[PDB]
């Protein structure tokens, strides 16, 4: 059977809590073995071998533990089949996308999570591990980029985002649709995203040990300027905008960034709106603000993308073409 | 017909391009009489009465229209039987939130915008208005609190939101669905919700120049507290957060609003997640905190309640009472 | 604690697979009893008493069992304080329809089915059965007509539709939404359905043995007549249409039916779209053919409510108006 | 510019009413030459030659007018660089997925209809059939299979589907997503179907002036049995089953369909259930009776490949695995 390598980094899906019919739990109660060997049916499907990166929640994702997966994934794909990345399912979203952006490895990279703990009557974990490795051992996994695997759905990493706080169905991929749907241990991918992800990019965090501060503002009505203030005042190499509806910013915070970004700061607009592209050719004049549209990507993935780019450029119109690129 | 009062604020409704087949465009180059004067079926269902409030496109929303609306709607609510506010698509589901809790008159209140300015091919504002208004003539529409209606459908304006960046489908009640569906000038009212509003809330603004702070934090990964700790050093009465997944809270961001909490900054948790609630008893101990959770609405709706429950109370066990009544 | 009742019907809840991780299986193969001690949880909130009505899978439910579990659930309401009918999922939409325009019981009354067979890894049955009886056992479930409660969701008997066909997470309230959501047993309705349901309707099927023959027709491009022609031919009291778009129907089936009208057969315009409402007023002429238009309806649903308004009535514009208000 | 062709057949894009808020309207009363001059920006973007095909209503869509409309673009291939055929909603997706399969031009060949008939407030046909010539006037768009551009969105022929009666956002891909979306005369393609269309596909009907006899039949609970008798009785050559949950079917109906199947007749499974695929290995046995899982097409779409299939096999595998490769 195809090796596969599971990755385990904490998460709900590691999670357990008081009882099954009651919701409360903390993340990351069990290792990577007991994950694998509670779900024994993945003898007849892979050759797992598991290894526990981190085991955080993933509400404490950080640049390290990127950097540290992507190092990981890279060094190790020549060793195994594929790769099922354990996680929690609150910033998965986030990590799917940087993993995407910065793997090199393009054999399949799936990541997973649990939105029920382990605990819980009709805990959605053991399948979704399932499903997940079933999904890093298909062949046909192999060069759509990194995914995520959720109730029994291939997604895209760059698209995929979650969508409700509690619902086992909470990963879509709400702008573009998923790659694929799992039936019966089997994949029918009618889909695969036209983005440059993974080996068709240059991003390269090998030698990287720490990523640009790239900050994310919100907007509301009556929004304080103080969050965009206090990250350019701490000098951020970049801030993202969750914009409100096609990408807009409250006046004041419109005006720190205004001064930010003709002051060297990287901004890019994006919006607090669930779906949809922060479009440029709307209300704003990114070309003389030197504003960059994040098109269909949201606030924290705008920022992954931010960072890799800043790697690259800081540049407004180049980091704009890396957003209509990658 | 019934004589409807349209309180103009601005928007893309009232806005224009320097071409049709061109999405650019600024908002507030309409006057209310305009917007009236080019829907004239308006005067086969209703006696309009057009005020200007203010001319502005909702990304600057703020505090003082707030407190203008709710209080011009509350003394000319005997003098008609309706009203339509047009407002910007970007912020409108936080004023129609805002004016659900603070309005005290029960005679139809009703917002509309437009996704395409009024120069677009094509253009919604148009029938938009014109289902607005049928909307604030239906008796059937008094009593289901401020209502937003859009796309031929009538929301509530609690849990209406904004969905897509660009679609002129975009507001959705994501949670709860819409209470009808306008059909030929006519309405199929089938639900109405169940929060308390308008008249049975205990938030008069009426002698308010001004509302509490509340901020709103963004979580992701690898977060900067620096925006939390701007808002407690700038005084923020409350802050939102806009956790990731269920409510949850990055670690530094977590710690400086854990510690606010404890000084007496009232802290609620929210979610950058689109549907669902923030709910208790997932994994954060609101309770040891004096952290209250906000249910199903979201960062900006959070605010809203927040504010107001800042105008009646500082306690956050009572707070955490209002997030559940209204 | 709440004595609930468990009326059993079959369906996939009581199925299973040779195996957790092949998705083949078969309908009723667990009795009521194994079923309610498969989850000894339920004995914590509800004194369960189970009854097997039938088992068969709902692809086969008919006639017969909705009359028997009307009949039943009245004769019974006085002895329990709540029902939990397992069914199939296929047709859980109608039953729940059905009986909520039948049952004169306004104590809770549950529906519950599960998409994965109980043998299945991460099978979703128990939870779903926790959650019916948690809702069966509110006391705010009561006078909200029959429920479905799916994916911690309750959802109107009305308005509720199986949306995918594997998906766990396939049941929704399309049109209006769902009445409440259920986090750690608790359940925060914020809605309720505003059609007439149960003891507000004048269906009495206690005494009935059969319902008028109702069949159905699909519209689609070059739609055969022979399927309409059948009905009529064997002597249907109603036909429902499944039409294309806004209620239309193709051609020959339009000639069948406006024939079929003209002699005494009652036809409801629906719609083989999933979301939104056969209307009035759009294309057809119900008046000039005595169609009665479903409203939001889909095809199965308006079968259930043109049989049981043919029980009271043969008059087009007196069945429109129950399609107006059941 | 580009030389784009529109072929007209009619729908509601050409239709009119007597109100401009009266939802009340007649399709086919405009011209091609009407349609292409009311937007007269077309000529900014391209050379439009109008050519009315037909003029009806897609609710009587036929054979005959695919097989016209095929054998249209297949011939006038090298005479245009793209073409735009307006078209009612209706039975849109399956005109759209008849020509799919049928057309030979890998050149843009886009549908587009509009919900609202052109006298309309709002009407969304003018900017719909311009975005269509956008579309199909971007070279981006050869190749992607037949397309239909409706709300800004590209979608493909395969899966688009009308989701909602009346809403002009009706048109969805349900289970793989759009192609790409249009802002400002511009499409971000991300995807195009990864199943095998126009020239790819062995379907020919360049000689042919009649498609086999393929019907859909109903599944609800107590189904009819006739609507299938009648059409077997008839000779039909195809059955596809509108069946309950995945792919299910009403005892009766099964019964008849599997008695035909063994008589030659090729019988399809498909869903009434608006997303997800009927598939192979659940409780039907196909193999055993010679019926065909349908995967994620509908009915009616379902019924599009079946005669196409038909038309190469009548053997039950061969039709099988040609619905698992277009």
């Amino acid at each position: 059977l195809p090796n596969i390598t599971i990755l385990a980094t904490g998460g709900t899906i590691a999670g357990g809590g008081d009882s099954a019919t009651k919701s409360n739990y903390t993340v990351g109660k069990v290792g990577v073995e007991n994950l694998v060997n509670a779900v024994p049916q993945l003898k007849d499907i892979a050759n797992v071998k598991g290894e526990q990166v981190v085991n955080i929640g993933s509400q404490d994702m950080n640049d390290n533990v990127w950097l540290t997966l992507a190092k990981k994934i890279n060094t190790d794909c020549d060793k195994t089949d594929g790769f099922v990345i354990t996680h929690g399912v609150d910033t998965m979203e986030e990590t799917a996308y940087f993993l995407d952006l910065t793997v090199k490895c393009d054999k399949p990279v799936v990541m997973v999570g649990a939105m029920r703990p382990s605990t819980s009557m009709s805990a959605d974990g053991p399948f979704n591990l399932y499903n997940a490795v079933v999904t890093a051992a298909d062949k046909a996994s192999a060069n759509r980029g990194v995914l995520v695997v959720m109730n029994d759905t291939v997604l895209d990493g760059r698209d995929v985002t979650k969508t409700n706080t509690t619902d086992v169905a909470t990963f879509k991929s709400v702008n573009y649709g998923p790659l694929g749907y799992i039936h019966n241990g089997k994949i029918d991918y009618q889909r695969t995203p036209a983005r440059k992800h993974t080996s068709d990019t240059p991003f390269d965090v090998s030698k990287l040990n720490e990523l640009p501060k790239v900050g994310i503002v919100y907007n509301y009505a009556n929004a304080s300027d103080l969050p965009a203030k206090a990250l350019v005042d701490a000098g951020y190499d970049g801030i993202v905008s969750a914009g409100v509806g096609n990408g807009n910013l409250y006046k004041s915070v419109f005006d720190t960034l205004a001064t930010a970004a003709k002051t060297g700061t990287a901004v890019v607009r994006s919006s607090r709106v669930p779906t949809g592209a922060t479009t440029q050719d709307a209300e704003v004049d990114d070309a003389k603000y030197g504003f960059v549209a994040s098109g269909t990507l949201n606030p924290q993935k705008a920022r992954v993308l931010l960072q890799l780019a800043l790697t690259q450029t800081k540049d407004p119109q180049q980091i704009q073409q890396i957003f209509n690129q990658y």
